[PDB]
Parts: structure tokens; C-alpha cells; sequence
């Protein structure tokens, strides 16, 4: 009882798509390309960022540098911030390459998890062709491939995966999956899953979509406060009656900031600046006053979009000079992290 435990409803939002040329062939994600304006006219040459040392892909720079993360000891060190951050369970995003360096990344994440008693959750994203069918197939292959690993995160039993982009497919196809009377059914089998998915719009769409869908639950997703209906706090209350009143769990997403303007310059609207932290500390307050029972981080390591908590460097380059934690020491968010977590398991 030193209150220094991991918290294992409280999930935070982890990449493994960073490279090195050493490990990988290339500084994967470090290089990235600029997404055009898409109401910025159509002869647009908008380039790319080349991934050197002086040039990465984020308005922030990494404590730990452009990064493989293929590479032991970085995931070792990984491991020893998610403890000092008390996030007990990892969401690793899941693109379905179908490759096999993919597939030594999750098994080495997996291992370094296990060492320090974290564990891995998937956050499924809208793949290509992505449709019930294919994702049955590979729900069922990575229960199959990793669900006896000590490390396989489970809540009462059950497996939990995220659902990015869930409203795409349409709820009659998610009720074949998600009904317990559904022909591709999940639910009664070993392939049985909590499936979270994620509210965006109002509650007139997002209510019925839920439950015709059969989701067991919803998450927000989005660090930038107001970017849509879900990422608004201030109807979290609101969200979480509705999710009790329904039978269903409601993991709002929390983040300390968001930027991306190096990758899309043209979506600076969207910045929430970090102010020494209390965007974070009024975020996470939110997400415990709504009375919820599991809260999940945007983001871990999303340096594309700066909702990173991994510890950032102050870095001035000749050709950019990034954002860094202000007047925070680089490991603040990990430490703030605990201390929400703290908070937060207080009320539980
Ligand atoms: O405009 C860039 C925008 O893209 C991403 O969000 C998109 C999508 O994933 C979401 O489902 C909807 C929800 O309204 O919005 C976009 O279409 C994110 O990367 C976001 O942070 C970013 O601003
Ligand atoms: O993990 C959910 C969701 N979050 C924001 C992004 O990481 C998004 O993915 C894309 O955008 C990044 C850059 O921000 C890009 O590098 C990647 O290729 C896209 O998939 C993700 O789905």
C-alpha cells in the first residue's frame, strides 16, 4: 500500500512505428510526409520531413532521440516510464501490415511488458478492406497468437480492444460481431472481447449507434479539447450517466496538449498549448469528476500530433526550433501521470 502501484484501468495509447536506419532500413515516422490542406487547392507541392537529426517529423523533440522501436532497450526504458507513470496497460496501435518485423515488435513488447507487470491491450485501426469479417479473423488471431501471454491484458476475464474509427462500418455489420445473436457472433466463444469504440458526434447519432452496434463500451480518443463532441470534458458527465443507465463502459481519452502543424501546417486551430501543464491536470480532472471507471492517455508516443507524455528534450536545430516541456522537467508528464493516477484510484 505505497501508492506507487500500477493502475490497470488506465490505459495509454502506445506506437511502435518509430525506426532507425540501424534496426529498420530507415528513420520510419521520424521521416513522415506533409499532408496537403484539404481546402488548400489542388497543385499543392507540400514535401516531406526528412527524419535527420535536425528535422523530425514532431513539434517536439524525444529525450531518447529518433528511436527504433524494434530496439530492446528502448522498449526496457519504455517499460520503466509507463511504471513511473502508474499506466498499467499498454494500447498498442494495430495496422494489420502483416509483416514480420511487425509481428517481432509486438512479441518483444509483450516480453518488456511482462518484466515490469504491464499489459497489452490492441487499439484496432480502420485498416484497408477493414470490415467485420477480416476483423473476427484477426481478433481471433491475436487471442490465438497472444492471449497466453502473461502480459495479454484481460478485465474480469475478457480481452479489451479499442476500435478506432468504429462509426465507419455501419451497426448492422457490428451486430453480426457484436450481438449475441449475430451469424459472425463473438460473444458466448473463446474469441470473446470488451469492444470499445469510439464516440465522436452528438449523443442523437452516438446513443443508438452504440447500442445497435452492440459496443460494450466507448472511448474518446482525441487530446484536443472540443475537436469533436466526445473530446468535449464538459460532457463527460453527461456521457458517463448515459453509459451507466445502458450497461456500458465509458473510457474517456485524456492528453496534455495537442500540435501537429509540422506534418499539417494548415490545422493550427486544433493546438492546445501544454501551459506548464495545467491543460493536462484540467483534463484528467474532467475524466475523474465524470465518475468513470477506466481513463485512457493520448498519447504515450504520438510525437506527430504532440500529445505525447514521453519525456521531451528542449532542442534548437538549424532548421527548427521545438516545443519542449517549458518550465517542466523532461519526465513531468510521467510524473503527473502518477499523480492522477493517484487521484484518481482514491475515488475509484
Ligand atoms: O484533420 C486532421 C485530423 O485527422 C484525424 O481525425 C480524423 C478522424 O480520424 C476522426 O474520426 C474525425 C472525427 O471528427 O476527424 C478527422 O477526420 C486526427 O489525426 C485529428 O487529430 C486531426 O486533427
Ligand atoms: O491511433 C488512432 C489515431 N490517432 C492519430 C493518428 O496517429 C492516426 O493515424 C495516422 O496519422 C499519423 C500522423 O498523426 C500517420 O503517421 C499515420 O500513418 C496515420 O495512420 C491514428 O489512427
Amino acid at each position: 500500500n505505497l501508492g506507487t502501484e500500477l493502475d490497470y484501468d488506465t490505459f495509454c495509447f502506445y506506437y511502435d512505428w518509430y525506426g532507425s536506419e540501424a534496426i529498420d532500413g530507415q528513420y520510419r515516422h521520424w521521416a513522415h510526409a506533409i499532408a496537403p490542406d484539404p481546402n488548400g487547392g489542388s497543385g499543392q507541392n507540400p514535401g516531406t520531413i526528412p527524419g535527420t537529426q535536425e528535422s523530425i517529423a514532431s513539434n517536439f523533440y524525444p529525450q531518447l532521440g529518433r528511436y527504433s522501436s524494434s530496439d530492446p532497450n528502448i522498449l526496457t526504458k519504455h517499460m520503466d516510464m509507463f511504471v513511473m507513470a502508474r499506466t498499467g496497460v499498454l494500447a498498442l496501435t494495430w495496422w494489420n501490415e502483416q509483416d514480420e518485423t511487425e509481428a517481432k515488435r509486438i512479441g518483444l513488447i509483450l516480453d518488456a511488458a511482462d518484466k515490469k507487470k504491464i499489459k497489452v491491450c490492441f487499439h484496432l485501426e480502420p485498416y484497408p478492406s477493414r470490415n467485420v469479417q477480416n476483423l473476427r479473423e484477426n481478433i481471433v488471431k491475436l487471442i490465438t497468437r497472444y492471449g497466453n501471454h502473461p502480459a495479454f491484458y484481460r478485465k474480469d476475464g475478457k480481452p479489451l480492444f479499442f476500435i478506432y474509427d468504429s462509426y465507419l462500418i455501419e451497426p448492422s455489420e457490428w451486430e453480426k460481431l457484436l450481438s449475441p445473436g449475430g451469424s459472425i457472433t463473438i460473444r458466448n466463444t473463446a474469441y470473446d472481447a470488451l469492444m470499445i469504440g469510439l464516440w465522436t458526434s452528438s449523443p442523437t447519432v452516438q446513443r443508438p449507434f452504440i447500442l445497435n452496434a452492440h459496443f460494450d463500451g466507448f472511448y474518446t480518443y482525441f487530446a484536443a479539447t472540443g475537436f469533436t463532441y466526445g473530446s468535449t470534458p464538459t460532457n463527460w458527465v453527461s456521457m458517463q450517466k448515459w453509459a451507466k443507465e445502458n450497461g456500458k463502459i465509458f473510457i474517456p481519452s485524456v492528453g496534455p496538449g495537442y500540435i501537429d502543424t509540422r506534418i499539417r501546417p494548415w490545422n493550427g486551430s486544433v493546438i492546445r498549448t501544454r501551459t506548464d501543464g495545467q491543460y493536462y491536470d484540467a483534463m484528467y480532472r474532467k475524466a475523474i469528476e465524470a465518475g468513470v471507471s477506466a481513463i485512457s492517455i493520448t498519447s504515450f508516443n504520438e510525437w506527430h500530433e504532440g500529445s505525447q507524455i514521453e519525456p521531451a528534450v528542449p532542442y534548437t536545430s538549424s532548421e527548427f526550433t521545438y516545443l519542449d516541456y517549458e518550465n517542466r522537467e523532461p519526465d513531468y508528464y510521467l510524473t503527473r501521470t502518477a499523480y492522477w493516477v493517484g487521484k484518481f484510484r482514491e475515488s475509484k
